């Protein structure tokens, strides 16, 4: 079934690098390879897909998808702010960076002899918050469903609460992991709708969470 | 020729991650190209290759080295103090962090500045201990370094700086050219190619140091 064919779909993937100074930031350690797993699954079902990338350089660009390269999270606000009134449905799967050195030094920080001092920092945009608030304050007339990812240690008390402040679709909570050997398996990953119903998310290879995250999507534009 | 056959050369590449939690850290820009580079020149040309290896641009271990995967400067550090007895050449080309976060969170954390403490200088350490006798069989340690000129001096002014303050045999500097600066006041021009062949270069250069001697 090509059940997403018709459909213009924006997906962030991977971590975002702060930076500090140009050769030093601060990251996260968040591959990018689920980000990519659902932009190649749409992709494959026939949907227009632009993804937006940070910190992904040794993957490869899934067939079929626009590439937009990004290196820091305030990059990543402006490229979906500038992607999204074209799509259909947003995915959010990038780690974008809650917060960001404050001042940047024009050059690289020369190791001192004396104390090192600290990191100050600021906090990023919510680019899911802000995408959401746009859609209800009429600017997104094109957004059907809007997508969360989240990462959560109950687990549903943290996932329906992260789902009422952020006002998305879908989260997607803990679909973390490659199902790789002595990688914990806490039968933990949930697709939670906006609606209320809680699907597990068997913790198996990147493709096959992709595939039950699409499924969800296309089943969540097709009850409206 | 294989003009390093006999010689056990332990190589560091790639840049360091100093955590924050399970999730963030501290890390730089370094690829790691031309460590891996030097260790795959050197192995070709009969060397015993170890290569420590912290984060890279996704690159494949090279095929003969044994490979030791590191994550932070301190552990950069315990790896090279590990294997560093048994090797005759130290290549630093690791961009290892200076400084790291004062507390590292077991589980992720949900304004506050990011308090730092130094780490230890991995390449000083190294020249320290030959002088100490606590290394007989290293026979050259060569450092890496990028330098630009600036309101404080030219390029080449602080590229000779980091060799007198550093003490290492060989001073491996980019400014794509740059430099290989030796122990011995020897400057040459490094020119620019691509990783494989300036690889060769420096590899060339410590052959020749190593028939200094
Ligand atoms: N500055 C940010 C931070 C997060 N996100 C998005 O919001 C979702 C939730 O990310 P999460 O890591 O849970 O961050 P927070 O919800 O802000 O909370 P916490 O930092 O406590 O985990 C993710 O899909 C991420 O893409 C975002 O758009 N902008
Ligand atoms: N904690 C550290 C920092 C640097 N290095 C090594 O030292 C050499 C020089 O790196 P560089 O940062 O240029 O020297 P620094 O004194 O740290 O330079 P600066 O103060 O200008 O940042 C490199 O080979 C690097 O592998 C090291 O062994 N341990
Ligand atoms: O490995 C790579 O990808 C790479 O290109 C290089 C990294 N550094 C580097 C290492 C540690 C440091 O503290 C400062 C600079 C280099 C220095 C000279 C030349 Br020539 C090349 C590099
Ligand atoms: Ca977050
Ligand atoms: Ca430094």
């Amino acid at each position: 079934h090509h059940d997403m064919a018709g459909v213009k779909a924006l997906v962030t993937a991977g971590g975002t690098r702060e930076p500090l100074d140009p050769v030093r930031f601060i990251g996260n350690r968040s591959s990018g390879k689920q980000g990519y797993a659902v932009a190649r699954v749409l992709a494959q079902r026939g949907a227009d897909v632009t993804l937006i990338a940070g910190n992904t350089a040794g993957l490869i660009d899934p067939a079929g998808v626009e590439m937009v390269h990004i290196g820091s999270a305030t990059q990543l606000r402006d490229a979906v702010s500038k992607h999204a009134p074209d799509a259909n449905v947003l995915v959010m799967a990038a780690a974008v960076a809650d917060f960001r050195p404050a001042h940047v030094a024009a050059a690289k920080i020369k190791k001192g002899a004396s104390e090192p001092s600290s990191i100050d920092l600021v906090r990023n945009d919510d680019v899911l918050a802000g995408a959401v608030r746009a859609r209800a304050d009429g600017q997104l007339p094109n957004m059907r469903a809007i997508v969360g990812f989240a990462a959560e240690t109950d687990v549903l008390f943290h996932a329906r609460a992260k789902l009422e402040r952020k006002g998305c679709d879908l989260l997607v909570v803990n679909a973390v992991g490659e199902n790789r050997a002595f990688e914990v398996d806490h039968n933990d990953g949930w697709l939670l709708s906006a609606d209320g119903t809680e699907s597990a998310l068997e913790h198996g290879s990147k493709t096959l969470m992709a595939t039950r995250i699409v499924d969800s999507i296309a089943a969540f534009l097709k009850s409206q």
